[PDB]
């Protein structure tokens, strides 16, 4: 399976960004994406559209187009520039209400629009408290997965939002990859599963050694070239 | 008062749609003000084609923060520095949907007035509130809780939502333009009340002539140039 190393800008990002971009495309020329602000993303795709990185949104709506006030369609994602889109984060699960039903029909709306979904599931600290982890990622894995599902047109990237220590980590994506391969078959087997907790240069070289970690998904250590790459940089070694 | 008539596309636009765009705009190009309001994925290019025009851009919503780790969702500083002036905030389809309270509302237009937005804000009432004869105490509580200290004729817009007739409209206005006083003042009396039912080149002439009224929010009749650039000619009769 082929690494990928994905970030996520979450709100942040301007045309001012757009330098600290490049360096990000620039130190990549496995796979790297960069997940901006949609308000970003055509002035992104302007300057790296050619180059070896690639450039995701961090949700969409379920519909192609209407009446819906300040959401994005999956069309224009892609139209903007976008080949990838994060879907059902947990700053979206708990604060948006974004039940998997929600989830999977995010999904189906980015495979509409030629998107690969970045999926990503996690139980909370009371579910884990409660000894529901795996409970909670049986439901959540099936919920959120359309039928249809590649491992072309998703990733997915757990996120340990109670938190995480990498033998936690081993125990959780072991259990994720037999999922994978219960529902998908053999193609189940070859989708990636991302670690999306605190991934840091200090961590990396731990964290992306780990049995059936196929690379990560990195929140404010993407924000800085010198960070990130120094993740990628773990590859090497 | 300087009438105003904003459109809202809601999520429809695409790079295909700067042509209709720019007609909206050329149409424009005296004794009005207009708006348009696109999707966050064509601000920047909807900025670079019209930006040294006289059409007026906006964003659709905002968050409450300057930046920072909300996966999927847009700083007013983001809108700003892509070139809108304006934002919409509260609209009926979001605080349903999402949930969003007035004091989630304040919020919002306190993070557009940082970055130098003009917020506009939509309040209504749903139809059980009307068939309940709550109109009038439900936006008592909405205009409170939605307009934070500090608002002015210059930094807010409100725009009248029936979520559920020219009566119910100069009724409902003329309440509207009253409590604005009553917080704000004489400066109150100079905020602009735009009606945000259904506009249509139909109706228009009608509505936009009615007492207290400043203008409109149009959905559906602001997405083509013919329909409305028909509603603004209005003030040319």
């Amino acid at each position: 399976i082929r690494p990928f190393i994905a970030g996520n800008w979450k709100m942040n990002g301007t045309g001012e960004s757009l330098g600290e971009l490049r360096a990000i495309a620039a130190g990549i020329s496995f796979e790297a994406l960069i997940c901006v602000p949609a308000t970003l993303l055509s002035r992104a795709f302007d300057i790296l559209g050619g180059e070896n990185i690639l450039l995701g949104g961090q949700n969409c709506h379920f519909d192609d187009y209407g009446p819906y006030t300040g959401d994005i369609s999956a069309f224009m994602l892609k139209e903007a520039g976008a080949s990838h889109v994060i879907i059902g984060h947990s700053e979206r699960r708990t604060v948006y209400q974004e039940s998997d039903a929600i989830v999977r029909a995010k999904v189906q709306a980015a495979w509409r629009a030629g998107l690969v979904a970045l999926i990503c599931v996690g139980e909370t600290l009371e579910e884990r408290k409660s000894n529901k982890v795996l409970d909670v990622l049986t439901r959540q894995l099936e919920g959120s997965l359309p039928d249809g599902a590649t491992a072309e047109n998703i990733i997915i990237a757990y996120e340990p939002v109670w938190a995480a220590t990498s033998a936690d980590v081993a125990e959780v994506h072991a259990f994720i990859h037999h999922k994978m391969h219960s529902r998908f078959g053999d193609e189940g087997a070859k989708i990636r599963l991302l670690y999306g907790g605190s991934v840091k240069p200090s961590n990396a070289f731990e964290l992306l050694s780990t049995a059936h970690v196929n690379g990560a998904l990195i929140g404010g250590a993407s924000l800085k070239a010198i960070d990130f790459l120094t993740i990628c940089d773990v590859y090497r070694k």
